[PDB]
């Protein structure tokens, strides 16, 4: 089997700390899981469902957007969390937490693609894949971004009409 491998794969690709989308596979007493990639599902603990009995947060087949705490190669188990997702959520778009950490340094500062002239703000001849690439990633990281803003929008609405 080939499992350990698809799972390194998936580490390599997606940091602890990013913010990824999932599915909603099986509520379990203890948790929910999410599958995040084919083949791939990770937990959602409980205790990690909400700022705030799953089928309280979640349902199946819902889109969901979870926080990568935790990825055990040795015990071939991945951690996710709603709850640190939303925690991390601003309405301000940061491409670095939705698929994007490679365009940033350890301080911070963006680093623009190579074949991109930032004083000219354009790209240089010769990097139509390099370019069609990085928009793809950055297509992505919006897209991920407006997901995580839905799951905000339904907890929010959910919350008012408990509350009323």
């Amino acid at each position: 089997n080939l499992y350990f491998q698809h799972m390194r794969h998936f580490a390599r690709t997606h940091a602890i700390g990013q913010i990824v989308p999932g599915k909603v596979t099986k509520l379990v007493p203890f948790g929910a899981f999410v599958r995040v990639e084919e083949g791939i599902e990770g937990l959602v603990h409980i205790s990690e469902l909400s700022e705030r009995v799953p089928d309280q947060v979640v349902q199946v087949g819902d889109d969901a957007m979870v926080k990568v705490i935790d990825i055990d190669l040795e015990r071939r188990r991945i951690s996710l969390s709603l709850k640190q997702a939303n925690e991390d959520y601003t309405e301000e778009f940061d491409p670095s937490k939705y698929g994007m950490a490679d365009s940033y340094d350890e301080q911070g500062n963006y680093i623009f693609p190579e074949g991109f002239d930032p004083e000219t703000n354009e790209w240089l001849e010769g990097f139509d894949k390099q370019r069609e690439e990085w928009e793809a990633r950055y297509a992505e990281a919006e897209r991920r971004h407006k997901m995580h803003t839905a799951q905000m929008e339904k907890f929010a609405a959910a919350e008012a009409e408990a509350a009323n």
